[PDB]
């Protein structure tokens, strides 16, 4: 699709068989989801936004579908205000900015 | 232009006679710049991101040139780690997400 920006670019994602809403975020290096359960081991990461840094759990090679496009990559989990799809997965689904 | 997302989508902007680098940020409602002087009246605003909230000065009807495209809108000024071009100005230059 072509997504204009008059509203927040919110899409449906599917992860662990669950549907969630997430923000397509060109300003985010990483993908960060609200607290949830994921399989396997995790490693620590500190990520910095406006306001400061938060600690998150890093899971690698996670299956996630974004607006019907399949991706497999790193998903961070922690006290984010909103589910965020960052550039690590936007690139996998072939996202560009255009004007 | 078409901007891929392998790297941070940083572009040159011109604002208040100054050239600055800023991030094209579809995950931002607002445009927020590092400390600078702007003309006219302002009012305080709290904005929230990953690490909580910061206080900024809100200036309305500010002229900005983004990657060669002129726009007018509200610009917030304050302790952001990075210069951010948010949706309020991305719409004005006809910027879309495409995949
Ligand atoms: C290199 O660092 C990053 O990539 N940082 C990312 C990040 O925070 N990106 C910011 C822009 C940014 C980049 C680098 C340093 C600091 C900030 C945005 O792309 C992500 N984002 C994602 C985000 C969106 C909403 C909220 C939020 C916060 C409080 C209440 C409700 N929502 C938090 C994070 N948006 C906002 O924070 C915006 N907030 C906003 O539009 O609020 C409606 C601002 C900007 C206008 C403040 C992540 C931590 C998500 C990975
Ligand atoms: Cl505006």
């Amino acid at each position: 699709p072509q997504i204009t920006l008059w509203k927040r670019p919110l899409v449906t994602i599917k992860i662990g068989g669950q549907l969630k809403e997430a923000l397509l975020d060109t300003g985010a290096d990483d993908t960060v989801l609200e607290e949830m359960s994921l399989p396997g081991r995790w490693k620590p990461k500190m990520i910095g936004g406006i306001g400061g840094f938060i600690k998150v759990r890093q899971y690698d090679q996670i299956l996630i579908e974004i607006c019907g496009h399949k991706a497999i990559g790193t998903v961070l989990v922690g006290p984010t205000p909103v589910n965020i799809i960052g550039r690590n997965l936007l690139t996998q689904i072939g996202c560009t900015l255009n004007f």
